[PDB]
């Protein structure tokens, strides 16, 4: 479209031109709140073809939010992380919206993985998958990212089954009000239930409260893919969280790593662990653990 030149060229370094890029219309992978991912394909600098994952953002409809995202996507061209899913870049059509194209994650994401009964998880698998993200996320936040929309959905899996975070840079403070919105009668996994209390009272965000998110991905893990808070009246989420009540032990969840899960959904922002305390706890948990089983489905 046409942008301020200047931005353009402070943002060259993310931009895939248009012309380099062909998405799928047919070949849709999923649709969800901030826009479509289809199949696609890109050209590279070494002038290779790489087939890929495309994401149109429906969001952004506002120049300054357009410009807002280019400045951001340019720090995520940055990141560089074996547990955080790369961009390739970011292309701007002439007209329309702006899509990312993300490297395609070929045993999709972390939920369908542990929902599957194909699969047979032992509590130990689920733990290291758990760890990885901690990896993911202690990345970002020395990169000081905050992910806003951490859960087990946006964790994807590689050709080798290594996890990578993802999702991130999507959500924004305060604008994003409405994604994390109370009382909409399918509310069994709305973002709400996986944000911190604090960011529910300003839809301000920090690492802390990605630190509440990755406790209830935890518990995901561990009840393979149990919707949190399920029977909780949706309106009633805050006051129960203010009461000082929390998800419950999963059956086979260890003392500790719920320990841990506790300790992440303290309310004081604060007293809440770090994401490189997280992985030395976790990881050393991992180690430490006496024997090991199969885990069922909810
Ligand atoms: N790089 C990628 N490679 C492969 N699949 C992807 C990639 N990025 C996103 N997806 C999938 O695209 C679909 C839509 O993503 P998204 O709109 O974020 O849905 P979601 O609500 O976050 N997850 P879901 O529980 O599947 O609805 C999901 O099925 C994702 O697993
Ligand atoms: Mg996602």
């Amino acid at each position: 479209r046409d942008l301020d030149s200047a931005l353009l060229a402070e943002v060259k370094d993310v931009l895939i031109p248009h012309e380099r890029v062909v998405t799928h219309s047919d070949r849709v992978i999923g649709k969800g709140h901030f826009g479509v991912v289809y199949h696609g394909e890109y050209i590279d600098q070494a002038q290779n073809r790489i087939q890929c994952a495309i994401k149109s953002l429906s969001r952004i409809t506002e120049m300054q939010q357009v410009e807002a995202f280019l400045r951001e996507g340019l720090l995520m061209r940055g990141l560089n992380h074996p547990n955080v899913l790369a961009l390739i870049g970011i292309m701007l059509p002439p007209e329309g919206l702006p899509h990312v194209l993300l490297p395609y994650m070929c045993h999709g994401d972390l939920l369908q993985f542990i929902r599957s009964p194909q699969r047979n998880p032992t509590v130990k698998d689920l733990i290291s998958f758990g760890l990885q993200v901690a990896r993911g996320m202690e990345y970002l936040a020395e990169q000081k990212f905050v992910h806003r929309d951490l859960a087990a959905r946006n964790c994807m899996l590689d050709e080798s089954f290594t996890v990578k975070v993802a999702d991130f840079g999507l959500a924004r403070d305060i604008l994003d009000r409405e994604y994390y919105s109370v009382q909409q009668h399918r509310h069994a996994r709305l973002p709400v239930k996986w944000t911190a209390l604090e960011s529910l009272q300003t839809y301000r965000f920090t690492t802390k409260s990605d630190v509440w998110s990755f406790g209830v991905l935890l518990w995901e893990l561990l009840t393979r893919g149990a919707p949190p808070y399920r029977h909780i009246d949706p309106f009633d989420l805050t006051h129960f969280l203010a009461q000082g009540r929390r998800l419950p032990q999963p059956e086979y969840c260890p003392d500790s790593l719920y320990q841990v899960m506790q300790q992440c959904w303290e309310a004081d922002p604060a007293v809440r662990p770090t994401f490189r305390v997280l992985v030395g706890e976790v990881e050393q948990i991992v180690s430490a653990l006496l024997g090991d089983h199969y885990v069922q489905l909810p």
